[PDB]
């Protein structure tokens, strides 16, 4: 008939974020897929930027179902929230993971500590790619919404044949301002330095970890420089932590220092 | 003592300021070494990387000087040690002995394993170590020596963190060391479901899924074969070889272009 997506319901997303179930970027993201996907929210209960990869192991989890049929897990993470809603929450399964749109950017070697990439991650292994959305600002979730649904549109038009997560950053920018879309690697950054202490009415001294440190690999190939220069960046992820190409230097170095050999 | 310089050992794991892995470690070391301990107050496997942004951070210090960190992570721990806690920083993170290993892509999850990365950028490469088990620590500690004496008789040149499991044998039945990669698992899809005393389902996290990349060359492999498993490791999460594939299929959907 001609409309922007075809069918109302057409794919089965898990929607997920670290932000909590109450945050801006999810619900605007729900909205938004919600005109032409099956959406199922399963999200921490509340703000749990930071959380990574991290799991919760020696507790079992409670969830919480909202009168919009939105599920918190308690005390749950970002990779608890994706785990538990692809293999005991949701039926159907889901067909994608969506998890975003976070209030502020994922970028560079944040990446590993990004709870918003970790629920993507979560749901690498299925039919289609994982995505994971961050803003890099607070003022143009449409813009997300609207890059993040312009992917999954391309998603039913082709599969994706290799990359089982994409990390996307969205410049904080009007859409007519966003430059396009570049593929992009992780840069990097300096080691974060900063403490910041402040003490307790008892006068203990209690600590904050400081900001991310600066850029240091911010190279025209990087996610930085394409967020910087107003373009969407969408860099594949993996999961294998293997630096590949240090093997024979540890190796050689392993003979040179006599540590697994008698000479 | 014997060279012109101490090593400094910013020592961290994640089962906890008191886990036998770490105290037998901590005693090891300072054998030769200057270590600090600091360390999460509780057990807190499976932090992975994450990160106490939300508060602030109380530290509890004991009388030998270890510190736990109340309800720290394992990267919470270093970032304190490296920034604040210690002066001047460590020359080194050593994380572990962990009770238990950290192999494949498991190794994402890791507590262990992010404590060491947390101090990738110091003038060592950081060392994770686990043990295939709960008995023989004493075996990790002499690898883990071993390691840091390796270090300072020349310097490792490439890769800032590595991952070291130890099988859980005497010493003297381990074969020696191998330089693996990551090895990998089926798709975890296990949830163990238990009922409250009112009706309401709780579910537990399950098993990881069934080795799938466990051959000859992997970290699998040599901990089954009675080998050290050494592998380096990196931040860096880009699937670099996915590059074109997914260029080509945002331009084949129309993604970033009008044409
Ligand atoms: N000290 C820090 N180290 C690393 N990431 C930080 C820090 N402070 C804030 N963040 C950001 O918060 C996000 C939560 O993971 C991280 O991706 C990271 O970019
Ligand atoms: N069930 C599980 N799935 C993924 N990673 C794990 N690490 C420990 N248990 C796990
Ligand atoms: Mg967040
Ligand atoms: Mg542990």
């Amino acid at each position: 008939h001609h409309h922007h997506h075809h069918g109302m319901a057409s794919m089965r997303i898990l929607l997920s974020n670290d932000d909590g179930v109450h945050a801006p970027g999810i619900q605007t993201l729900a909205k938004a897929l919600r005109e032409f996907a099956d959406v199922q929210v399963v999200a921490p209960d509340r703000n749990r930027s930071g959380a990574s990869n991290s799991l919760t192991l020696e507790s079992s989890l409670r969830t919480f179902t909202f009168d919009n049929g939105d599920i918190a897990v308690q005390m749950g993470t970002p990779t608890d929230c994706v785990y538990l809603g692809v293999n005991a929450l949701m039926r159907p399964r889901p067909d994608i993971v969506v998890s975003g749109i976070n209030a502020g950017p994922n970028l560079g070697d944040d990446v590993i500590y990004s709870g918003t990439v970790a629920a993507a991650m979560a749901g690498r292994h299925l039919g289609f790619p994982a995505l994971a959305v961050s803003l890099n600002g607070y003022q143009h979730y449409d813009t997300a919404a609207a890059v993040t649904c312009a992917l999954l549109r391309g998603l039913s038009r082709e599969p994706l044949r290799t990359g089982r997560i994409l990390n996307v950053n969205v410049p904080d920018l009007p859409l007519a301002q966003v430059k396009g879309i570049r593929v992009t690697r992780c840069g990097s950054r300096h080691p974060a330095d900063k403490v910041i202490p402040q003490e307790d009415p008892r006068g203990n001294t209690l600590y904050w970890i400081g900001p991310p440190g600066d850029k240091y690999d911010a190279g025209p190939d990087t996610d930085f420089a394409a967020v910087d220069e107003g373009y969407v960046s969408v860099t594949p992820l993996h999961v294998d932590l293997t630096a590949h190409s240090a093997h024979d230097v540890v190796s050689d170095w392993l003979d040179s220092v006599g540590v697994g050999t008698q000479w």
